[PDB]
């Protein structure tokens, strides 16, 4: 099942997940893809999944197969590190000493 139709829409094999990988070497960063349950109704079922980098949990994202899903979950990684901008966690409160 490959052919050779490209055009308007590209279906390259993991377009962000090679995006990813890219940064994790240059920047070097550790990045694990973990893969959470399935999600969906008994005839369409939609496998779920999420990326780790710098120990940070990314917001999982849902794909019809296993690759799509870890494609997904990329996305929405990759789009924030171009930004880079990350919420403190841990808020300093009066501790002064």
């Amino acid at each position: 099942g490959s052919s050779g139709s490209s055009g308007m829409a590209s279906d390259t094999p993991g377009f962000y997940m090679d995006k990813l990988n890219k940064y994790r070497q240059m920047h070097g960063v550790a990045i694990t893809y973990k893969e959470l349950s399935t999600s969906g109704p008994p005839h369409d079922r939609r496998f779920t999944f999420q990326v780790l980098i710098d120990e940070k949990e990314f917001p999982e994202a849902k794909g019809r197969s296993k690759q799509e899903a870890r494609n997904a979950a990329a996305k929405l990684a990759v789009d924030i590190l171009d930004n880079e901008n990350k919420v403190d966690c841990h808020t300093s409160g009066p501790s002064s000493g």
